[PDB]
DNA sequence: GCACAAAC
DNA sequence: GTTTGTGC
């Protein structure tokens, strides 16, 4: 039924970018982390690219192998 | 447009 | 309260 659901590589910055933002902003009231991520896409740090991105590329062409055209049911 | 995950 | 990527 339902395919299995790895981390996206938009939650993947969530883990460690977060992480950012907690340290010298722990204390946030509003939902600002929300737009503040959106503005690093328009601009994306290669500083942080390049690191996780190396294996997330391993990550769609294993599963992708184990799900040739079995897609959302 | 719908289905799935996480943390603040 | 909410965002975003993947797939057609």
């Amino acid at each position: 039924d339902r395919v299995k659901r790895p981390m996206n590589a938009f939650i993947v910055w969530s883990r460690d970018q977060r992480r950012k933002m907690a340290l010298e902003n722990p204390r946030m009231r509003n939902s600002e982390i929300s737009k503040q991520l959106g503005y690093q896409w328009k601009m994306l740090t290669e500083a942080e690219k390049w690191p996780f991105f190396q294996e997330a590329q391993k990550l769609q062409a294993m599963h992708r192998e184990k799900y040739p055209n079995y897609k959302y049911r």
